[PDB]
């Protein structure tokens, strides 16, 4: 599948928390941690994914994010990505 560095940012422009959980969207477990960059390392993804980001209950305590990968397949590296955590407020 594939993997990536993930670079998270608010849709209000702050860092993501580092702390934060990130969970495929319809699923409980969680996928990986944002760590002290605003990033998470993502493995065995598909092409396109939806995501969650979460380090609270309340509104505007999460995030949503798209997730897509370049098509080329059977490589071993890994892409350095960015995208917008939009705000669930």
């Amino acid at each position: 599948g594939g993997r990536l560095f993930l670079h998270l940012k608010r849709s209000d422009n702050k860092p993501v928390p580092f702390g934060s959980i990130v969970t495929i969207e319809g699923q409980s477990s969680s996928s990986g941690i944002v760590g002290d960059n605003s990033g998470v390392y993502l493995t065995g993804l598909p092409k396109k994914s939806k995501i969650l980001v979460k380090w609270g209950r309340d509104k505007n305590q999460s995030c949503s994010s798209n997730v897509v990968l370049p098509e080329k397949t059977d490589i071993s590296g890994a892409y350095r990505l960015s995208t917008t955590c939009i705000l669930n407020n």
